[PDB]
């Protein structure tokens, strides 16, 4: 049967579990100017850097089986 | 009661429902010489020009109770 399957429905889980809950909505924003020659930005919300990517990604993708990773800016 | 409360536990679900499913770690690398006055990195996973923040997060934010929102590299 299908009696152990969740059927196709509208997402109801947070993305954002722990990080600046006080702020209604985490945006961040950086000039080019003061970027050294890589940045690593966090796109899952687990890093203990963030909005740094430090490797939380992987974690992440490993128990939930979700397929995630960061957002690199360079040169 | 707490019989309605769901106990502080591991995460389980998702973040990224339907983008690049086959593709078991999604990763986007700049060259910042490329990028114009101003770009805006989605970190939420909804929007359709993923990987550009194109205002997803907000139905994201209010449907899930989230506070997630964009990455922006200017100048
Ligand atoms: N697309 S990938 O598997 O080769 C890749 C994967 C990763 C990754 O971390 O999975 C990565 N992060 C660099 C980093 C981690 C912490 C600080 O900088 C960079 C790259 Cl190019
Ligand atoms: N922190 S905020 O509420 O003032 C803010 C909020 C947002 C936002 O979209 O919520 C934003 N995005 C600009 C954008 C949207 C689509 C293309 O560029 C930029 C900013 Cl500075
Ligand atoms: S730790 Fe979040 S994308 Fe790498
Ligand atoms: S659409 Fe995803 S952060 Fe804006």
């Amino acid at each position: 049967t299908k009696r152990f399957y969740v059927k196709d429905h509208r997402n109801k889980a947070m993305i954002n579990l722990h990080i600046q809950k006080d702020n209604p909505k985490i945006v961040h924003a950086f000039d080019m100017e003061d970027l050294g020659d890589k940045a690593v930005y966090c796109r899952c919300w687990r890093s203990k850097k963030f909005p740094f990517c430090d490797g939380a990604h992987t974690k992440h993708n490993e128990e939930t089986g979700d397929n995630v990773g960061p957002l690199i800016i360079k040169k």
